[PDB]
Formats: structure tokens, sequence, C-alpha cells
């Protein structure tokens, strides 16, 4: 039964597969994202499965929107990393737009677009996703 009592989300955010992921009405830069989801005790979303990817992208293919995603190749190596630290993983290569991603031009921030994903100057201003946790308690 607890399962079935973990699936709470705040009004206006989707509930996914355990999380809960806000799209945003308006836009910002990916670093105003990122701390626009600090603000609300979540995340720019961090995929961890191809289900949770394809999900998501759904959801922006119908759209036409733009938005950021917690991915970004700002470290040291310049390789592509989640805003958690995690690295992008070989199977999620995959999911990049063709002519994605340019590494260059200090396109360093990801953003979901159509049915895939590119990589983009991280001063553009674009829709954003959060993700947090599904909460339980009793009803
Ligand atoms: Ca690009």
């Amino acid at each position: 039964a607890f399962e079935r009592l973990c699936r709470h989300c705040p009004k206006d955010w989707t509930f996914f597969q355990g999380n809960c992921y806000f799209m945003s009405n308006s836009q910002r830069n990916w670093h105003d994202s990122v701390t626009a989801c600090q603000e609300v005790r979540a995340q720019l979303v961090v995929i961890k499965t191809a289900e949770e990817q394809n999900f998501l992208q759904l959801q922006t293919s119908r759209s036409n929107r733009f938005s950021w995603m917690g991915l970004s190749d700002l470290n040291q190596e310049g390789t592509w990393q989640w805003v958690d630290g995690s690295p992008l993983s070989p199977s999620f290569q995959r999911y990049w737009n063709s002519g994605e991603p340019n590494n260059s031009g200090n396109e360093d921030c990801a953003e979901f677009s159509g049915s895939g994903w590119n990589d983009n100057r991280c001063d553009v201003d674009n829709y954003w996703i959060c993700k947090k946790p599904a909460a339980c308690f009793r009803d």
C-alpha cells in the first residue's frame, strides 16, 4: 500500500515514476534555471533512465519549446556532466539531435528541443524543467 501513497506532487507538477516534474511558464538562462529549481527544493532535471528521457522528450516534442536540463560541460575537462556530478553515459549520446552537440562556440549547456537535445550558449533564455521526488504520506 505504501507505493500508492508515495505519488504526491505539488499542484501544476507532473508525476512520473516516483518523481515530480515542473515545466516553467517563462524563460531564464541556464544558471538562473539551476537556481530557480533550487528555490522550490528541486533540481534542474537530471535524467537517470531511458524511460525518463522518453517521458520528458515526448512533452517537449509536442510543445515546440526549448527547455534547459541539468547538463553542461562546465568543468576543467570539458566533459558532459549532470548537475549532480554524474557523467553523461555512453547510452545517452543517442539523445542529441542531429548536428549536436556542437562542442564549440561556448555552447556549454544542454536543452530539450524537438525529438532530442541540443547544446547551446548558456545565456540564452529557455524554459526549464525541475525534478524532485514524489512525497510519501497518508491521505
Ligand atoms: Ca549546439
